[PDB]
DNA sequence: AAAAATGCGAT
DNA sequence: CTAGATCGCATTTTT
DNA sequence: AAAAATGCGAT
DNA sequence: CTAGATCGCATTTTT
């Protein structure tokens, strides 16, 4: 691709160990994000600590791009590094700059925030309409097609703690595990630890 | 404002009596909405019929938007009027030839894009974290401070049905409705019919 | 050992 | 009435 | 009347 | 155990 390399060829690159934080919630933005390597994890804290991740990003998506808008505007959530990464780096004020110099780079941020837009609604609904069994059981569906699945003679299989599972759907650790053995004892899917098959 | 009085100059304008619906769901998308006048609901139903108001939006904002950056997209949700309705309208083709003049529109849509995207992530966590009480009280608190609540000797008066209530935050009407007998109960407010005064 | 992540029944 | 959450107790895991 | 919107207890 | 939803029944509302 032509323009992003123009627009890299613009940022510093920095790179962050997995388990690190990249986004400060609540903190000061000033600067633009894009992954060029590696995934995160986007999350809002309730007051209590207890984590909701709204979303995962990876190569090619950008990040804390929302405060680019309006002056004095703080980060709106958490963004912790799932893997290692390789992330570049630049400022509103220069990222401003390209725009006005190339405004496909413009175009190509509001598509992301656009399709973010979309999943983020649909993550509404789900709250809304479908329960706690319903949520988890797509995302085993949604999870067992990523990349990161690895193939076995009766599914997907993939792997991740109930934790997480219960910071995605929204519900807790011990539901989760529940409704677990549940989606087993209906041979649907098979659970040992964090890895789980989904079969199909 | 100069800019956005460029962009109207090329935009048709039609209006929409109250209750009717200027976006369908899972249609086409292939035009660009502004509202001139009046304000709106943007909602997804459930599989039974059941709706989720996703937001509300008013003059000055743009409608219609998210297909804008990939060709062969569908609307993603129901845009109902709610009062009666001036909008303008343009074509994303059309549209996206005045982002070539001025990006500077580009920038407007991407800003709403933006503080959009908060908003709903917003909501995310309201469902995730608070119950059904607190994310109604803190309806009644956001309502209470729009600009069509009337001013009332012992603090604010919005009206709306119980319905809506609970197509916001996502409960019952019935729900809603004991949820309101307590608050009242509690002195916190004063509902008769769809008429409630926040007290503060 | 370190450092977390559970598990399931019970209320 | 049923789906979830929070505790009570007993055991198992990645850095 | 039209046309909806409830209400609350009960399970 | 508690918050919600769904039904059972009886009455009240904006077009
Ligand atoms: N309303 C909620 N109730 C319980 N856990 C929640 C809620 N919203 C988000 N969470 C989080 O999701 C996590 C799932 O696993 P845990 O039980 O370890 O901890 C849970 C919380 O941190
Ligand atoms: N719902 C969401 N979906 C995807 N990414 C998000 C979402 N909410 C926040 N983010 C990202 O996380 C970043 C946090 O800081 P910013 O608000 O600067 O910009 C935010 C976005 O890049
Ligand atoms: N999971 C849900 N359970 C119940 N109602 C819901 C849900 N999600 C959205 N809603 C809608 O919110 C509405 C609130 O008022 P009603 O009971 O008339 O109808 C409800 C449904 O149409
Ligand atoms: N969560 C949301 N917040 C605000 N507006 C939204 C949201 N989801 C959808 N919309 C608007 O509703 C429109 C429905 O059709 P489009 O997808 O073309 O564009 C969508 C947005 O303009």
């Amino acid at each position: 691709d032509p323009t992003l390399e123009w627009f890299l060829s613009h940022c510093h690159i920095h790179k962050y160990p997995s388990k690190s934080t990249l986004i400060h919630q609540g903190e000061k933005a000033e600067t633009l994000y894009y992954i060029v390597k590696g995934s995160v994890a986007v999350l809002i804290k309730d007051e209590e600590g207890k984590e909701m991740i709204l979303s995962y990003l990876n190569q090619g998506d950008f990040i804390g791009e929302l405060g680019l808008f309006e002056e004095g505007q703080e980060r709106s959530a958490w963004v912790r590094a799932k893997t290692a990464c390789e992330v570049a780096e630049i400022s509103y004020k220069k990222f401003r700059q390209l725009i006005q110099v190339n405004p496909d780079i413009l175009m190509r941020l509001s598509a992301q925030m656009a399709r973010r837009l979309q999943v983020t609604s649909e993550k509404v609904g789900n709250l809304a309409f479908l329960d706690v069994t319903g949520r988890i059981a797509q995302t085993l569906l949604n999870l067992a097609k990523q990349p990161d699945a690895m193939t076995h003679p009766d599914g997907m299989q993939i792997k991740i703690t109930r934790q997480e599972i219960g910071q995605i759907v929204g519900c807790s650790r011990d539901t989760v595990g529940r409704i677990l053995k549940m989606l087993e004892d209906q041979n649907l899917i098979s659970a040992h630890g964090k890895t789980i098959v989904v079969y199909g």
